[PDB]
């Protein structure tokens, strides 16, 4: 009953956040087994001239690393560079290591940001990757290395590590495989995101959310083809639709066709009059199909 | 960098949530130090008429009780009804019982809800108590006994325990002392919900979040005395403000005083005219002052 951007329980991610301190600059690290993942820009302090990472890696002094989880210091042994990640090998092994697996996020999916500062978690909240492979969370200085995760069946899927904040207030993270989302760079040059187009299959589950909760005022008998929308979608800041197979489960209980919401979206997109839907005066892509089913039918 | 309702880390609370079952009704409970707390309506299975809890508490067979945390089954020992809650004593002690304590919340504060189903933690999100003393969150069938909590320095303070769901989709819970908030009944008979009046400080904090976040189209140079607003707040669905000395820090960083917002509240409470503030169609008391300071400046 209701609809809120809720985050999954952060309890398993929480023991792994460490404080990685290389010289002056100190940031957040994900500690799993004997390895500690952190953004490689910790090795940089320039923040003014283009950084030649290939050279600074070979010219690194491990005596300056001091990694910690509270009062314990983990002893640094080695460190290799996996993309934009600086995978650091420490002697102590995280006794608190959950069952983890790395995965990459496909645009539109939801995941959980464990905002951390100085190796201490601050808050957990759910976000979705946008059409530009950037997120719109809440971050302040020192968050570099805060993990993002999805969790299915007592197993953590580290899908995000924070790297940098764009001027857009948009946040760019790396993959745990070392791959910047959206093709951006950890470089001190100005970078601009593209136009954020709303993810269509999240807006649909958001409209079934309104019909399950009885708000049927916006809905009418009109229906549009998957095709005519895909044509209309690009020119109106929306993503195209591949198929409508998964909604058929919800479409039956509601009795509202998939082709019928499309006619509504073409109308409702930049169309909400005074009347709002579920607390929103504009369509939103925050809510996925998975999230709707967990908040509506257990 | 953004305004994002977020919950504090729920790691310490997750060891304590247990599956409490008494025959048909199965719902969640908090396992603190060898005592499981749960709503007293787990004993009742009837949702027709008003139920004599004093007579149902005595018609209680402890042998019927089934508590479990995963595969482990707890052995129930004692059971005393405290208010609208059930303090159940068991043999094993939650060995991971955090630095815990109870509290009752004055209206307007923000706390952290841990929704559970079948003794399984499932989500965690921030919510603030409305003036009617009903939070408004997400709860499906079987979430009775999901604890709320607020954490000040690794010490867990349990403040909520889910009891019932009203008509307005408003959610009602009980403190760990066994008192239904706002004075409600855990009975099936129909029950009214009050008119939600907005907490003024949390609206002011929400407005500073907008001035810090750039949206300054609604702000002009109007200063309003606090009493004229209080006289106006008693007649327009707001609350009277006690002090604005905590806002002294946000006012200096924005350069906008607290008086300007107070007049601005009188302006926009009528309606935002289709122009949203921070992605919000109307004024919102969701963001408390302290939570706004951790997100904007990071304390
Ligand atoms: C990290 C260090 O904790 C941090 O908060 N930010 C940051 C700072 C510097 C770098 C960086 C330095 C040298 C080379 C490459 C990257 N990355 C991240 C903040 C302060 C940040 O990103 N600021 C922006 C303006 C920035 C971009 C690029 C850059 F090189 C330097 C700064 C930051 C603040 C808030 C949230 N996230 C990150
Ligand atoms: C709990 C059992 O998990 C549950 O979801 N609900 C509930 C059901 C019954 C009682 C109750 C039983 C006996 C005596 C008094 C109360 N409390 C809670 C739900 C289904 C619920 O609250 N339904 C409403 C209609 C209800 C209110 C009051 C009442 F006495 C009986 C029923 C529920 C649904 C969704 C969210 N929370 C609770």
């Amino acid at each position: 009953a209701g609809l809120k951007k809720m985050a999954q329980p952060s309890g398993l991610v929480e023991p792994c956040v460490v404080r990685v301190s290389y010289g002056n600059t100190v940031l957040n690290g994900v500690w799993l087994d004997d390895k500690v993942y952190c953004p490689r820009h910790v090795l940089a302090s320039d923040t003014t001239v283009t950084i030649d990472y290939d050279a600074v890696y070979h010219s690194m002094r491990l005596h300056n690393f001091s990694i910690s989880k509270g009062n314990v210091f983990l002893g640094v042994v080695g460190a290799v560079m996996q993309g934009a990640n600086l995978v650091i090998t420490v002697s102590q092994a995280n006794v608190n290591t959950p069952s983890y697996s790395f995965r990459t996020l496909k645009a539109g999916e939801c995941f959980n940001i464990l905002a951390c500062y100085d190796g201490t978690p601050a808050g957990v909240y759910g976000v979705n990757l946008r059409s530009t492979h950037t997120i719109k969370g809440s971050f302040v200085n020192g968050a570099c290395g805060s993990p993002g995760f999805v969790m299915n069946g007592h197993k953590v899927e580290f899908v995000y590590m924070h790297q940098i904040e764009l001027g857009n207030a948009s946040h760019v993270g790396s993959d745990m495989f070392g791959n910047i989302y959206g093709g951006f760079e950890d470089q001190p040059s100005i970078q601009l995101e593209g136009v954020a187009t709303l993810i269509t299959e999240n807006v649909i589950a958001f409209l079934y959310a309104a019909l399950i909760n009885g708000e049927r005022w916006w809905c009418s008998n009109e229906r549009c083809t998957i095709d005519s929308f895909n044509e209309w979608a690009l020119g109106n800041g929306f993503t195209n639709l591949v198929s409508g197979d998964g909604f058929s489960m919800l479409a039956a209980k509601t009795g509202v066709d998939v082709c019928q919401l499309l006619s509504a979206i073409q109308r409702l997109a930049t169309g909400l009059g005074g009347k709002t839907i579920l607390g929103y005066a504009s369509l939103t892509d925050e809510y996925t199909l998975s999230e709707v089913v967990r908040q509506m039918y257990g």
